[PDB]
């Protein structure tokens, strides 16, 4: 079988038999993107906290029977892009996160954890499964802990969330061994130079089996207890029935043991709640100033995909959840709403740091895949490995009058599945802006700006940069007017006049001199970089495996050698006289679910190509190979 699959073990015996590289889909299942660094920018909301954090517990993947661990030929997906408000993402459905989640999170500077779940049960089988995980070697080391760390290192993810719901007589005496399993793990992980973190569900008490405190208290503090300068659980997930007293108790307990209260994440039951419709006791967790006194644990936020019928709906509903009903991360919750947007309460972070930043607003899914403004893949996909960096703010807008609607555009894009679209009936003379990205980008004599865009008829449009951390746009050398036309254009601007300065934010600015019915402008790509070169072509490109369905459709896997300048790679087939994109991936091993030929295809072979897409947004030259069908079509 060629299709890569999620990694699951039926027993601890099977896990102990695990070895790096010993599975046929290992080359594909490894994460390929290193965890990016992030900056915390100037606060944009008066009620947001730099202390309060957010951890998502997400069922990230399709549950369809034969779904691939990389994604699939379907638009609808948990195409998460609100990384800027997350501390970490927990892959809820299994032990080993998939490469599409790992790569997406890491590009955005968010660590990704697997889940170690012990069944809500007191069956002897389950208590034994639990005891067995804590088996020690002669030395007191934990062989299961080693395999967990070895896998985190090999597949390239950042640790585990432990949900220990198993209870009973065999479970009760194992509090210290559970605690030492976590401490041991982290010692071993530091020794293999791949440190991990643990997060811990409020379930198993130290001495009394399963009992949720809905908080940190007298029965579970041991799992957070400092051991010299180390700790067992890094993060604690409080059960959902917290209130004012329990939160007070949590804070008191954390403080007494010498832990930061913000390492406790108050659970929100978003599955039974219905995402942003969840009835949260905000009054119990916000202080007198309207500010979070604990961190927030999002249970099953992926639930939000079921609130709307389309992929477009997914993003619009995520907006309500993460930015809030007011629709601007600088604004306050509306008086007629109960839900606070995460941005209302928690500060954003940004991976746009260094000398180079690029994005084409790739959300990791699409109805089509565009290549420089032209349809290349004329059909639906989700391959979240290629998820890029979407706007920090959705949407921070000011206007002398009315505001354009900002949204994702899945009908037209420059590169990937979507652009950003700004549209509305402009009623009269107006100046307005859309502040898009928080950044920390160092400008040199070599720094250029590349912007791909379309439309804007009836306006002047500019891109402007703030060269101060407080996001002021007062620098005359930091404004570039765009040359507008009705088709996609990609323009380059010299930033050398800003050499020695740092860019902290990116905005668009719009001027309309009068009314404009049906106004529309699209932003399709944004790059700030001191490198304008094509990355090297991939080398050693071949079909390594194939499986034909018939003379016109096959699965394949391809492999090649890439380079450090590549962000991700695109694979295409030649369909008659037209190159058409198949898929993209951060990896150098790539599954092709459908290589296909038309009824009139000539010969017994077909050309494929792979292209590196640079960290600077520039494509390499293609590497090519020949897929051999072994047969003609007719």
């Amino acid at each position: 079988t060629l299709k890569p699959k999620e990694i699951k073990f039926n027993s601890w015996e099977e896990l102990l038999k695990w070895e790096p590289g010993a599975r046929e889909d290992d080359a594909i299942n490894r994460g390929s993107v290193v965890l990016a660094s992030r900056r915390t920018g100037h606060l944009v909301n008066e009620k947001a906290s730099k202390e309060a954090k957010v951890q998502a517990l997400s069922n990230t993947n399709s549950k369809a029977k034969d779904h691939a661990s990389v994604g699939g030929e379907e638009f609808k997906a948990y195409a998460f892009d609100y990384w800027q408000y997350l501390d970490s993402m927990v892959f809820w459905e299994g032990l080993v996160p998939t490469p599409d989640v790992i790569d997406a999170g890491h590009r955005n500077g968010v660590p990704v954890y697997g889940t170690l779940f012990f069944n809500w049960s007191n069956s002897i089988a389950d208590q034994e499964r639990f005891a067995e995980a804590l088996k020690q070697d002669a030395d007191g080391s934990f062989p299961i802990a080693r395999k967990l760390v070895d896998m985190a290192k090999y597949y390239g993810y950042d640790g585990y969330f432990i949900n220990q719901e198993t209870t009973g007589d065999l479970v009760k005496p194992l509090g210290e061994k559970m605690r030492q399993f976590m401490l041991y793990s982290k010692e071993y992980a530091a020794k293999v130079n791949h440190p991990i973190k643990y997060s811990w569900y409020d379930a198993m008490t130290y001495n009394y089996g399963r009992y949720h405190q809905d908080g940190l208290g007298e029965y579970n503090y041991q799992f957070m207890q400092p051991e010299g300068d180390k700790v067992p659980a890094d993060n604690f997930f409080a059960n959902f029935n917290w209130d004012k007293a329990k939160n007070d108790y949590t804070i008191a307990t954390a403080n007494w043991i010498g832990r930061n209260p913000y390492d406790v994440f108050a659970g929100l039951e978003l599955q039974q709640g219905g995402s942003y419709k969840t009835k949260v006791k905000w009054n119990d967790i916000l202080d007198e100033n309207g500010k979070l006194r604990l961190s927030l644990g999002l249970f099953a936020p992926d639930t939000i995909t079921s609130l709307g019928k389309t992929g477009e709906d997914y993003h619009k509903n995520e907006d309500i959840f993460f930015t809030g009903y007011q629709g601007d991360p600088t604004g306050q919750k509306p008086g007629d709403k109960d839900w606070y947007g995460i941005a209302n309460l928690v500060a954003d972070r940004t991976p746009a740091v260094g000398n180079t930043f690029t994005t084409s607003f790739n959300t990791g899914h699409g109805k089509k895949w565009f290549v420089d403004g032209k349809v290349s893949k004329d059909s639906e996909w989700n391959y979240r490995s290629v998820s890029g960096v979407l706007p920090t703010w959705r949407w921070w807008q000011t206007s002398t009058g009315e505001k354009l609607r900002a949204e994702y555009d899945f009908t037209d894009a420059y590169n990937g599945g979507n652009s950003l679209k700004f549209s509305g009936d402009v009623a009269g003379k107006t100046d307005q802006d859309v502040r898009l990205y928080s950044t920390k980008l160092e400008v040199t004599e070599k720094t250029k700006l590349r912007v791909a865009h379309k439309g804007g008829k009836g306006s002047k449009v500019y891109m402007a940069f703030s060269t101060t951390p407080d996001y002021k746009f007062d620098d005359a050398d930091a404004w570039k007017e765009l040359t507008l036309s009705d088709n996609w254009t990609n323009e380059e601007f010299d930033l050398s006049s800003l050499a020695g300065k740092t860019i902290y934010a990116v905005k668009l600015f719009f001027e309309h001199e009068g009314a404009v019915k049906d106004y529309q402008f699209n932003l399709g790509q944004l790059t700030i970089s001191d490198n304008h070169q094509e990355p090297q072509s991939p080398t050693s490109f071949s079909v390594v495996k194939q499986s034909l369905k018939n003379a016109q459709e096959a699965e394949a896997v391809v492999q090649f050698k890439g380079n450090k300048d590549a962000d991700f790679y695109e694979v295409y087939e030649k369909d008659g006289d037209s190159w058409k994109l198949l898929t993209g991936s951060s990896s150098t091993t790539i599954y092709l679910p459908k290589v296909s030929r038309s009824a009139s295809a000539q010969g017994t072979t077909q050309e494929l190509k792979v292209v590196a897409v640079g960290k600077n947004g520039v494509r390499s030259e293609a590497a090519t190979t020949t897929f051999d069908w072994g047969m003609t079509v007719k």
